[PDB]
């Protein structure tokens, strides 16, 4: 009866009140205290020895307590912890144990999830150092990590890295590492305020599974020239991806360091997103030195529907090998996307691109192939001359452009001098539209640059939608890139004008197996005789030619040259025309000339 | 003692109850009150002035109540107030201060989400009269107002307008203006029962930023002829978008004005959702007199993977100009879209189309380029003769269309009379796939009707699947459209019995850098001689013709005409056939004419 | 005073221990009751008839408990009802009243959620037995049902079917079944160890609406031979779908009896949904049988940006009719999908498609027309002989294929003997793009083998990008085949060596409204004329031919062949080359072969 005004008191208090919900004679008969056990938060751990509860603040660190309260609630099967709204928790020291060497802040555990509604900051105690708030690892070592399980991070909160720079480039930082991780994610929360290596990574060297980031907002996250290298979302697992989320930098130094997303494993996804201010895309990429959880090969690789302005290249394809291990990259589609490069002066970021071949320093060891990009758009401003809609700057096995719009300085490039790839199976369909942006900045430039060491089983079909006579050429093969088994179209339209449309500087267009077309003026002389009467070409470069026709109109009463014609082992054209009236007649004609088609 | 009794029933009765969650000695040692105090609902401010709670319904007025509510939170630096299931309620009477501007019935402030579990209905007060239901501007003035900022509107709920008409069609009328916004979204929620302008409002005049509307309904929102118009969700700050929503309408007034979406700022995306029963399903526009914000340029624009049946417009493309500020509209992707016009008479509603330039009055102020509409199928009706896959109705500086598959009256229309839109960059590639369910309810009718001032550096290839012999012709160009550095083709499949293919009432298909080729019938006479003779047309109307080639086959024995043709100076063509035996001969050919290609 | 501790420690305690939210004054007076019952969770319900709390368990049977869990907040309005994380609640025992005939465990109600964040399992009581876990029919027979309006199961919890087999084919097992379902979802459960028909199923023969299934894993839900069929979701109301969900299973049985989807009423769609182990895709069907709610056609149907390895067919399409009422398919997009076959000898499993038709024992009922399928990848191994874009057997309305990349054995396939089915509309444009996997493994086949009883108003553009001089034809039709008003080519590239490119058993190339175009090799013979010279063949096979042109070269330089040739009455081609010397020349040339293009 004293005892009763005392236990009600005490902290058992809640477990001596009686409950039953909304008076329900069939409901439980409950206390207080098991209801209120329903939930938990921050709150229930965030107290001094004496249970006494600590206000959070600029000189609290709270991460003992969020610790506490997770590894609790991984005692009893898991569950969801809240970090409360209308508070900023400050984290100001390193955790312990096998977090301790990824740099940890907090240790994740399976099945508890995090209800982030209030702000996670970073105190600076961390300035100029590394760190990793939140991980999965259990262990120094990854390769004897066990798993991170069911692990959901969401809300409406924040996680601010506080704006500190990185003390050295070898550092590293990162938001969440969930590490082995099996059906973990992150949802809703803005990452922001920071100089990081990434915001999220999921998996580690393919293991994990089921791994995903959606709606969330990445914002600011480098701001120093210290910063080696930024990828804001790693995808290290099979399964996997990120959705519907929104990336944004404002730093000159992100335009030359910064990725949205690293797709490395089979069955990944980026979808959805919006991207500002970056240097490049997405990599999608098989490291053989990550192929351990989930093999050696990256396929069924999709990133579609996507937005962004960057200042490099959209999507970065490749692979590599280890001295024991091939990786290979397979299956991919790149669909939907609408891709601008910022506003930049030329040559002042790493070169403009909708697709780069990827990614390394030795490029005689890719393995790339079966990739289908179709139904993007592309733009970069007429400045710009180093954009272009494939920069092909190593060994490629296959890549498929059907239906896309591109609007930059080249459409196929590498640079002369550099890399001299090997290139198979390159399908650039007619039904790509090629826009008219950079018309007349073109001076001294091939539109298709094909400075390749060769080409095989290759298509490149070239469709013009307005003119361009500032252009050296539409395409150009030097004398050192073999051309065989390929097709290689100049469709006439909008190249009435042009000097040159096709270019082969080592004559490769005689190949037996190339299949070509392009048009060409050339001079023709009649014999004499009236009636029908047999034009020849003036040079003898035609021997390759398997017919002829002419795209010019004939001005003349008397006399007309054939509209089709063959050739001569001599390498003259030769055709069939008429003399009303007898003559040798000697004319300039513009023919689209055709091998084997 | 007395006192602990009378304290305990008292509203501290909770602060002296003691709590430890779980029994565990290594919690905060808390009262009952605080861990009540986590959470806050509409019934902790649904009372009257001596605190006892309130029953919501049709005659209470709840709106006090949750304006307090969210005072209250906002005031705690935010949180999440619960709109309780189970119950409904009504809204009043109108709010005051900064919101009594915009007939603002709610005041939503910074941090303070709305998590509407229950109904939220409008009470007849509201019958004939404006309203905005939850507004985020703090003044009357929108220009000075302060920002609303991580405002979320969540659950599975409903806010119902409680189907009431519009009493003047002056009169506006929202459910949720988030104002200035920044990180404020709405998922989840019904909006429906109404007469209304707009169901959310995003941004205001390019202030805003990461505002999403996800997976709400919006059902049965025009219902009378007095509503002026109706755009269901009206985007107006970057980075903001609408995603997998679903749109329906029942109201004959809905077949004629309402739109779902309205994208008006950079990096705004409209995805994955369901329209029925709609007029028009997207404008994307730029107006110059909503360019404050962020900008004269509407450029990363996103239509993609959305189902419809509407009865006008699919998507909508414009921009225009005020004294001072022009807009600019560019960097568009219209992508995945499946669209029928809904069963309904001809010319019944507003003129069926996939794309339609752009909105406006004035037709000479557009300034839309680098639009990419690719992958979409558009059905109509055989008995609707107004539908077009574009109505290119004001000025156009660019757009293309890859892979579709368009099945309705018209491929490119406008109207002759009205305007004389000026024409540049058109782009419509062979892989465009036209329908039949049209066949041969084309009598009078021009299958591209290119009613225009003018076209410069557009591509027509024209490409049957099936026939159609009641068309006049595949494309038509009147005397009065100039045309230059273009391409137009028809090519020849389904056309053989075709009188007219593609016709240049001023033949503009003789211009200097017009690249064309279609079928025409042509009557040949040949010279008499024996041996290799020259046919040549009757007619002189060819003197544009580069070349042509035989589409018919040779019924002869004794002779054979020229496989191919050229022309001469007077306008006929010419080529050299062969007589076995001689004879004049005199034949009619079906010819594949070409210019220039 | 003595009456006061015993109100205290009774259930009735909280309602009066007062509460006032945070010390506002201005807040409601309430008492700790009150605020408890804002939230209700399976505790308030899982007590002995005396109200003590009973633990959970593998010995305890949850049913009832949940049933009346639901059942009451069913009676107040609706609300969410938690099944608590760190906890499994078994499952022992079937329902009662109108779910006892759909052999129901749970009946669901409106508006009563449930939030599943713990996991339920099945206890052994259902081993061999069938079972429906949640079923929201409330009479065991679906057309005297009410509705289920406004349930939604959600969470991070587990739905897990206890691994138990079925015990005879018969039997049918599901997780959810909404039932004549309006506004429902399944968002974020797993379930998982299973021998299941379905997972979860939306809808009732088309009635209902507004059903979705989103972020949801399923995993291993087949295990044995007993099971006669699965599919995952079977939607059947409209303007419903599947999103963002993750589908594996890793039994053989899956391979050949699974499907992830079943889309059967219009406006239905199925996307960004990732797909392992399975045998099928999607279906998407009208069946007449279940078109009672919605009316008899599916249309709005969309298949787009998944990933998927199966075993058999990405997508089945079909339709059919009952005595009364025919069902008909029309208006599909299926885009943005990138598919492989998984490794398997060839014929191990049903026969490997991207699309097949469709779906039934009869193949004469069929009414599919204006389905757009673009912009996907598909790969199968090297191996698979069983592989084909499209398996075409049964009747077609109409398929329209742009801008894909198929990588598979067959383009168009179907086996001959079996089916005759009747084809209309089938477009396959030149921007599909054929890979080169299975070259060198086509000895004794048709790369598009139209083994159909007729073909009308088609399309088939015939494009390689790489040699298989393997195949024994790039497209054959078989005598039995009607070829009428359609166009079929072969481009030229990559042919030069085939011996047969395009075959016509019934010489049908010859019909008046069929368009050819595809290349062969032809003798010619000239007369002795010095000077202009006809050139003919030697056989008299090319009747239907309207020109031809060279795709040789002329080794020679006394003479020259035509460049291009028109036919003669008698089946011969001739043209006009020239002799510089007389003499009777002999040439073997490859020809384009042209009719009416
Ligand atoms: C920034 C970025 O992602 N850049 C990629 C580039 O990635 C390679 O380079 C980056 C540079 O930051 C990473 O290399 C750094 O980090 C690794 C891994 O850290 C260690 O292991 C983890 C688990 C632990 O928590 C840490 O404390 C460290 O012990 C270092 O080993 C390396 O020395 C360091 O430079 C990246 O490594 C990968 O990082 C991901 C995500 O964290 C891990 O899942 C992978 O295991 C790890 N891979 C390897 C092989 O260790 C490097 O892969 C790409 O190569 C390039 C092409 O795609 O694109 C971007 O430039
Ligand atoms: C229904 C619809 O969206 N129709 C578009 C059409 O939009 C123009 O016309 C509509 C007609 O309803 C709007 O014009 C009406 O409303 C504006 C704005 O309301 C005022 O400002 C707001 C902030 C405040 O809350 C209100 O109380 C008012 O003070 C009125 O000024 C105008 O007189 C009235 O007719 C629409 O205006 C825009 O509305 C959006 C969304 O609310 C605001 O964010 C914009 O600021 C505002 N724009 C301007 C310039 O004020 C008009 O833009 C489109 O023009 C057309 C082409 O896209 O498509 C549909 O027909
Ligand atoms: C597994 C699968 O979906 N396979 C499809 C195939 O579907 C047909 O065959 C399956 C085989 O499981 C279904 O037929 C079985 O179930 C129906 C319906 O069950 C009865 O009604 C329900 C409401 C109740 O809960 C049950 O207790 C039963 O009384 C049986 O009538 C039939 O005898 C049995 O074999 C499927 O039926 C459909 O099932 C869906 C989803 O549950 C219901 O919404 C439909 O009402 C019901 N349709 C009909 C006509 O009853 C069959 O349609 C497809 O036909 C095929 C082509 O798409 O693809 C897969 O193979
Ligand atoms: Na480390
Ligand atoms: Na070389
Ligand atoms: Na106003
Ligand atoms: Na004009
Ligand atoms: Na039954
Ligand atoms: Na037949």
């Amino acid at each position: 009866p004293d005892q009763f005004r005392a236990i009600i008191e005490s902290p058992e208090g809640a477990g001596h009140v009686g409950y039953q919900y909304r008076r329900n004679t069939g409901s439980t008969m409950r206390m207080v205290s098991d209801v209120l056990d329903e939930r938990v938060s921050l709150w229930d751990f965030h107290c001094d020895p004496s249970g006494n509860v600590i206000q959070p603040g600029p000189n609290v660190d709270s991460r003992q307590y969020l610790q506490a309260a997770i590894d609790y609630v991984s005692s009893n099967g898991g569950g969801t912890i809240t970090i409360p709204a209308g508070y900023t928790w400050y984290l100001g020291s390193y955790g312990v144990g096998g977090i301790a060497g990824h740099s940890g802040i907090i240790q994740l555990r399976s099945n508890v999830n995090l209800n982030i509604e209030g702000r996670i900051h970073l105190s600076p105690f961390f300035d100029l150092k590394p760190f990793q708030v939140f991980v999965g690892f259990d262990n120094g070592d990854p390769a004897s990590s066990g798993n991170l399980e069911n692990c959901h991070i969401y809300g409406h909160g924040v996680v601010d890295f506080g704006g500190y720079e990185f003390g050295a480039s070898s550092q590293l930082r990162n938001g969440v590492a969930f590490g082995r991780s099996y059906n973990c994610s992150v949802t809703g929360i803005t990452f922001q305020n920071g100089d990081v290596t990434w915001a999220i990574t999921l998996g580690w060297n393919g293991y994990g599974s089921n791994c995903y980031v959606r709606k969330c907002r990445f914002i600011n996250l480098v701001n120093s020239s210290v910063n080696a290298d930024h990828s804001t979302v790693y995808v290290n697992c099979p399964y996997s991806g990120v959705e519907s989320c929104y990336f944004s930098m404002s730093s000159s130094f992100a335009r030359n360091i910064a990725c949205s997303v690293q797709l490395h494993q089979h069955d990944t996804f980026y979808r959805g997103s919006t991207v500002n201010g970056y240097c490049r895309g997405a990599y999608v990429v098989m490291h053989a030195a990550e192929a351990a959880g989930a093999g050696s090969y990256a396929y069924n690789m999709q990133v579609e529907n996507n937005i962004a302005v960057i200042y490099g290249q959209f999507v970065i394809l490749g692979s590599d090998v280890t001295a024991t291990v091939s990786g290979h990259l397979n299956d991919v589609i790149v669909s939907g996307n609408i891709v601008s490069i910022g506003e930049r002066a030329a040559f002042s970021a790493p070169f403009g691109a909708f697709i780069d071949i990827g990614p390394d320093g030795a490029s005689n060891v890719q393995d790339i192939q079966r990739v289908l990009v179709t139904g993007n758009s592309f733009y970069a401003p007429a400045n710009i001359t180093d954009s272009a809609a494939i920069t092909l700057r190593a060994n490629l096995n296959g890549c498929t452009f059907i239906a896309n719009n591109f609007d930059c300085r080249y459409m196929v490039y590498n640079a002369p001098g550099t890399t001299s790839p090997v290139v198979q199976n390159l399908v650039w369909d007619k039904s790509n539209v090629i826009g008219g942006t950079h018309a007349n900045q073109r001076a001294g430039q091939n539109l298709f640059d094909m400075q390749f060491a060769s080409v095989v089983n290759s298509t490149i079909e070239v469709q013009l939608s307005c003119e361009d006579l500032s252009m050296f050429s539409c395409i150009l093969f030097p004398a050192s890139c073999q051309l065989s088994y390929s097709k290689i179209t100049v469709d006439s339209a909008w190249t009435k004008s042009m000097s040159n449309t096709a270019v082969f500087e080592g004559n490769q267009q005689a190949g037996a197996n190339v299949y070509v077309s392009y048009p060409a003026t050339v001079n023709l002389t009649s014999y004499n005789t009236q009636g029908a009467v047999p034009f020849f070409s003036t040079d003898t470069n035609y021997a390759w030619v398997t017919s002829a026709y002419s795209l010019s109109i004939n001005e003349n009463l008397d006399f007309s040259p054939p509209a089709t014609y063959t050739n001569k082992a001599n390498g003259q054209l030769v055709g069939v025309g008429y003399n009303e009236i007898g003559g040798v007649r000697s004319v300039s004609v513009r023919l689209m000339l055709q091998r084997q088609v």
